[PDB]
């Protein structure tokens, strides 16, 4: 074979050292892969890494997407074709900060115990894998692709100590054709690296870590001395920024310092920069953070105060990396960055309007049940979820109380909002004066703010959304539900012919045109919470509290000519004009650094 | 037929006022049945109310047990040998400060939808009435017996509206050839009434409430009225007491208030008193009510502040109200109640000890899987049950943390108490500093203290006792469990020939000589937390938090003499001796 994993990594007999950046094709728009790529190459690194999200290609049971934005192959193929090797990290879990950490909504609905040696798991990732791995077998570099290795799991450490479920997925690469090396990777200390890694068997291991090389490298080697193993050092994911969370200020990290931690490990061994280009959550596949029994959701960018920001452009940080591989690894030759150009545009006017509730029956087919339903039950994975029942008002004033929900629940009766409750908040008493004759409408609308993508609350009872026990009215259970899915990947099915009320969850459409299209940052420091659209297009969530106030628009999800921005608004905000910059809009936060 | 309901009740041809009482015959130790109802007909009342407890009549899906303190045939013929009628109320679901509201706690572990009309339910209700009910019908009125009606689910208006459900139920007891009428209870508000009856459907319907009889059967007759039913006034749960909660005080109720209100129902209509007698919930089978996402665990006595006291004996609310009845309703011939009599034994001494760790193997048989089950799927309803797996140190100081578990979680590494966690507390980081070399035992002891009885939590998901998602160490879930259930129905395998050692979860043997066995209250006031046996038999739980420190002993669990008194003590606090006392001890509650 032409890459090996011995005392040293060889290729073609040659003492080999990895210089890799993490850019994830699924958070990348396909049009910036070969700039993101170029940008990679010119900084003398020679590897791209990147997670394969099963979220992303499964995402309906049996139901395969490999193409367009998820055309794993072609990011491959750039990535040859522009001389860089590739580290694939196609585990059914991938963590990062990224919905449910990889794994499809739909299989908390099975019979089976998700991330463990569960057969019932372990075929479900098999038919996966079936899918996915042959179409990367042909780019293993032994037959003639760029593919040097592959993960087993991700940081499982971190989560068990499963041995017989590491060794099932390792049997599953291997039976399905993976004949490369491959590796764990985990925190390097004693307890992450024994509950995560088969080096008993003989799997080749590395270490996630931010800084002190030296110092963790050791931890490292201690734990390969131990086990008379003689391999190379290799950091595979050497955090070099921090990702963010809603209403928490954003921390940035030193680009000299950072630029420093990662000339000590290349001093001793191997890298990579996670993140190298972080690009951009879109839609609803933010991922959630836990701290006991809280969630804290994560935001729509990804910059990750990595080395190219959101759009793709090159920081202080890549200039500085730039500067320490040019005096310290000069044998790596470089070549001159890349930047975009970005754009603005002043007062776009609202061109149309509909309520949610105007526009329901073209945009959600309603399924209707005596006992309410959960999300996934339901069969949607994302988005928002409406509740709706038909109730008499017993008495003057009634009390309501949605049992265990999540994460976000808006109450409407007869179209009049009610109450706003977000996650523990959730389950307070609500009351409310209904019709004096007949049948009230109560609405509910659930939004699902994104899974936790890792660790104790993996698997928590609140990671399945929407109302898990019901919805009480006086002392009772309510039942006769119809609930309307939403998505929301069916913009084209907004009927801005209908109505629209003030204070209600609402659709607002705004048009422009662009003789040349250009990154550019929709700016909603001024609306409340929901999502936008551009061309049909969900760009992700905003929310008031920031940090992030703007939503990232590459220049591909704009067209030459007429252009139309949708934006979901659920609290009632309502602006007559938008504007786009060319720089994001921040939220300053208390212990914030930039 | 003898009883029907019209525009009143009406018994052989006559208007017929309902004096009910409830007694619960599993509150009540059997010898005392007679005890307890014959002091209810001493009142002028003349009909008995009980509750049919599921979880006591299926221990085990289709294991059935109706002999011995279950003998609800054996209770209703007292009854009916003392002149009073019977009303049954054989919800598969009945509240009542019970266990899980009286559910089977092993319907947890299946695929239905419980307290609905979901046929996987409603077939497993079938599957008990198929038991129960054919023991009932012999013992209508119209059959020879003393049952004059019988209750349609429980309160379900303070629950559900699923009116399928409720025809569900009704069509059971039909086919199960229940003739006599059926009723529904729930409160006398509109919501309630609205949601628990199918009145539209003809079935009778009773009010529960604790005061204000004019106001609340206004708002029942109003209801009736706007049905068009011509139809008596009942309330089937007349609330003349409180029943009690681990760390909160007792609340009673002023006697002479408590008989006026009384007269206000019986000037207007029938009456169910709850709780005439209330007795005890031995072992493990209490209670729990909830506030928001907070179990409050209610305790072993069920004393009620009745008209009888926990042992049956009449209080001054069984007096007032017996003057009440002989002021006001004086055509209704009364009785001099009986009393029974109390002990006291000074300074029991111990006799012998042993911790749980050194008798597991005698009391349990382990289950050894990979992941951590949870106490119903291991086939256990109820009491404690031990987690146990072997791990080694990878740090000097490493953290613990239970992700998911309840009631109530002590931990301990190599036989050392490390930590004591109750409820919310659990998940809390733990801090420990073990063994330097190889692999120290983990051992968990998780405490199921009463399933919710009602309401929203019915079934929450933390329903289901034991540790739900499992047990980390640093970041990982730790793996290879064995599992210890220790419901503790078998004192008899505690093997005292064992070690004993400090701060561990231990049992405790004093043995002493009974002359004549007569009522009397075991203190528990210097013992931590647990449950205690007189031989063999399970009085209950004691916790020294109070307000109860002591546990009720009916004289029919004494033999004449030796007698063995076992207590099982978890917090490592307990007596070289115990003592015997003639009332109870209580503490005060701040």
């Amino acid at each position: 074979t032409r890459f090996e994993i011995r005392d040293d990594f060889y290729l073609d007999g040659k003492s080999f050292k990895i210089l890799s950046g993490a850019i994830h094709y699924f958070r990348v728009p396909p049009e910036d892969w070969y700039h993101s790529l170029y940008n990679l190459k010119a900084l003398g690194f020679n590897t791209v890494e990147t997670y394969v999200a099963w979220n992303l290609h499964e995402p309906c049971e049996g139901e395969f997407h490999f193409e367009g934005d998820l055309d794993l192959e072609k990011f491959l193929q750039i990535a040859q074709d522009l001389g860089l090797y590739a580290i694939v990290r196609p585990s059914p879990f991938i963590c990062a900060e990224w919905e449910f950490g990889g794994l499809p909504a739909w299989l908390l609905t099975k019979n089976m115990r998700i991330r463990s040696s569960d057969p019932a798991y372990i075929e479900a990732v098999g038919r996966y894998y079936d899918q996915l791995l042959p179409r990367l077998v042909p780019r293993l570099l032994d037959n003639g692709g760029n593919i040097l290795m592959m993960q087993v799991e991700n940081e499982y450490g971190s989560y068990g100590e499963d041995k017989a479920y590491l060794r099932a997925i390792r049997q599953l690469m291997e039976e399905c054709g993976v004949t490369c090396p491959l590796f764990t990777s985990d925190g390097p200390w004693r307890a992450t690296l024994k509950a995560g890694t088969l080096i008993e068997e003989d799997l080749f291991v590395t270490g996630n870590f931010g800084s002190k090389a030296p110092y963790n490298f050791s931890q490292m080697q201690e734990f390969f001395d131990e086990h008379g193993k003689k391999w190379p050092l290799m950091c595979m994911e050497f955090w070099d920024g921090w990702f963010n969370r809603w209403k928490e200020p954003i921390i940035t990290r030193d680009p000299k310092e950072l630029a420093d931690a990662v000339r000590e490990v290349l001093e001793q061994g191997s890298i990579n920069l996670y993140m190298f280009h972080g690009g951009t959550n879109f839609g609803f596949m933010n991922g959630c953070s836990a701290r006991g029994t809280l969630d804290l959701p994560q935001v729509t960018s990804y910059d990750y105060d990595a080395l190219l920001d959101e759009e793709g452009n090159p920081t202080a940080k890549y200039l500085a990396v730039k500067k320490m591989m040019a005096t310290h690894f000069s044998e790596y030759p470089q070549l001159e960055p890349l930047y975009k150009e970005s754009m603005e545009l002043d007062a776009i006017p609202l061109v149309e309007k509909v309520s949610l509730f105007e526009t329901l029956d073209s945009l959600s087919s309603p399924v209707e049940s005596l006992y309410p339903q959960k999300m996934e039950e339901l069969g949607q994975s994302y988005g928002y979820l409406l509740y709706r029942t038909e109730t008499n008002w017993d008495a003057e004033e009634e009390r309501l109380r949605i049992i265990d929900g999540r994460d976000r629940a808006q109450l409407y009766v007869d179209g009049q909002w009610v109450k706003t409750q977000y996650q523990t908040e959730i389950g307070e008493d609500i009351f409310y004066q209904g019709k004096k004759k007949g049948l009230s409408r109560l609405d509910i609308l659930i939004e699902n703010m994104g899974r936790v993508n890792y660790g104790h609350k993996f698997l928590a009872d609140t990671q399945r959304k929407g109302i898990r026990t019901g919805v009480c009215k006086d002392l009772h259970f309510l039942l006769n539900w119809k609930h309307y899915p939403l998505p929301l990947d069916n913009p084209e099915k907004i009927d801005f012919s209908k109505g629209w009320t003030q204070g209600q969850p609402a659709f607002y459409a705004y048009d422009f045109t662009v003789e040349e299209p250009k990154d550019t940052y929709l700016d909603l420091s001024e609306f409340g919470k929901g999502v936008a659209f551009v061309n049909g297009q969900n760009l992700g969530r905003f929310w008031n509290v920031g940090p992030t106030l703007s939503l990232y628009i590459p220049h591909s999800y704009l067209k030459e000519g007429a252009n139309r921005i949708i934006i979901f608004e659920t609290e009632g905000q309502y602006k007559e004009e938008i504007h786009l910059t060319r720089k994001p809009t921040l939220k300053h936060i208390k212990g914030e650094n930039l």
